[PDB]
């Protein structure tokens, strides 16, 4: 009976996880800065402990430890950091600690969930996270790229004359549009930026496959992973849960 | 006798030319924004013009801030601002709504229609914005892509996330120096630099092919602007490197 809390810079995401680390409950919730709600653990049994990770500053940090100091008093909680070695993964990062937690908890539930599988993981929050993970467990290296979101959002704060779209309005724009090359501008911005992810990825992924000499299997993960899939010409797995399943294994050892 | 003095302001630094002849850029220069802490134009060797031929994406108060400067220099010296067209100087506007194309994409595909004769061309212009412009030879502009450029995206990373610091491209170029850049990275300021920037190429590559299937034609890759040198390491595909596309197409534009 563990409580597994993944803070991201866009929202911060939950689970509870059984003995067999089955996610039971599922849940989100937004920053405060952003009008978040908080989250609803009132039909929710009281865990042994808590394990987080935030990668979303010191702030968020506080306002978690306020909302299991609300709900469960005294609850036991641990913050994980990225670690050189950790459940059949090691990590290849120069300071293993530099690695994001959230990036470390996604590579441990990636290596459990596709045993034997050199992996390319890509991961689409506020910042489009790339790893390169063999089957050995060995996490050789990455690449971070602004998310689909932040790359249209940036582009609206940091001109004059584009506008300031959402996913929701640039996916519905693409999908009556027919191709990277658009004849308006709030299409040639949603399609520039999702063939940015497309491009970067499919570019990263030929990459693995040419230094391998290997089949190299594909994961999607996040909200924009359906958008960016479509522009994909290569094969891919989706997979929501690496990241929460990764923590469940971490806190099961 | 008359030269023509050309305006290119974009969101990040402004951008001028002293042009003789048809196209003849004479004296060049750029300068940056007053919310940035740029200084004004060496303008005290350049003549009189005849008249200033002006493109702005920056908004109004960059456009008042460029009057403001030639009224100074040059009192009474007459001046044009420009929009884009549904068609002019043999390029043909594709946009649904021909005026918001930005002028200085506008420009820049008057000056490669000139620039290269004959030729079906992917223009990649790297600014504040990274854009894309599919160019028939026979002058069809059929269609583009906006995204946001190398220093943006690092930008936006830097801001909007807790954990990861701002780079400037010098920083980020300094780190991919050589034998320094791979297709993964083992550190974070390497990582952010690499990915975004493998974001650019990687977005021109993948367009480039899908034109080059689509027209089933040649298609010639032509870059422009300040990040393309970093951008043209990361490409392994050929490309033409032309600076001088904007304020040509300002300059054919202005004889005309
Ligand atoms: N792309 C262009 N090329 C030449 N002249 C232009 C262009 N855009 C605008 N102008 C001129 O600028 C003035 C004001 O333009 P507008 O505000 O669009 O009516 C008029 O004299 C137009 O003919
Ligand atoms: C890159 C993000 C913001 C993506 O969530 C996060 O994983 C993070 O803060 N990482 C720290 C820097 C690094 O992973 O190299
Ligand atoms: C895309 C930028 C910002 C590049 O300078 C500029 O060309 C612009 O403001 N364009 C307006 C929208 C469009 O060109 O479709």
């Amino acid at each position: 009976p563990h409580l597994l809390i993944d803070a991201g810079n866009s929202r911060i995401k939950w689970a509870l996880a059984d003995a067999r680390r089955t996610l039971v409950d599922t849940g989100a919730f937004g920053h405060t800065r952003d009008g978040g709600a908080d989250p609803d653990w009132s039909r929710l049994p009281r865990p042994r402990g808590a394990w987080i990770s935030n990668v979303a500053g010191a702030d968020v940090a506080a306002r978690i430890d306020a909302l299991l100091d609300a709900r469960w008093p005294g609850l036991p909680r641990t913050t994980i950091r990225s670690r050189p070695a950790q459940c059949g993964v090691t990590n290849g990062y120069t300071t293993p600690e530099q690695l994001g937690s959230d990036r470390w908890a996604g590579l441990i539930g990636a290596h459990a969930a596709f045993p034997g599988e050199h992996l390319l993981i890509a991961t689409f929050g506020t910042a489009t996270t790339l790893e390169a993970l063999r089957a050995d467990g060995c996490f050789t290296g990455g690449l971070i790229a602004p998310g689909w979101a932040l790359m249209m959002r940036a582009l609206g704060t940091h001109t004059a004359q584009l506008p300031t779209l959402t996913t929701d309005i640039a996916s519905g724009l693409l999908a009556g549009a027919q191709e990277p090359f658009q004849v308006d501008t709030p299409r040639s911005l949603s399609a520039g930026c999702l063939y940015a992810q497309a491009g970067l990825i499919e570019r990263a992924w030929r990459d693995l496959v040419a230094a391998w000499q290997a089949p190299v299997r594909l994961v999607l993960a996040g909200g924009a992973a359906d958008d960016v899939a479509r522009a994909l010409t290569i094969a891919h797995t989706r997979h929501d849960t690496l990241i929460l399943s990764g923590l469940a294994l971490i806190a099961a050892d």
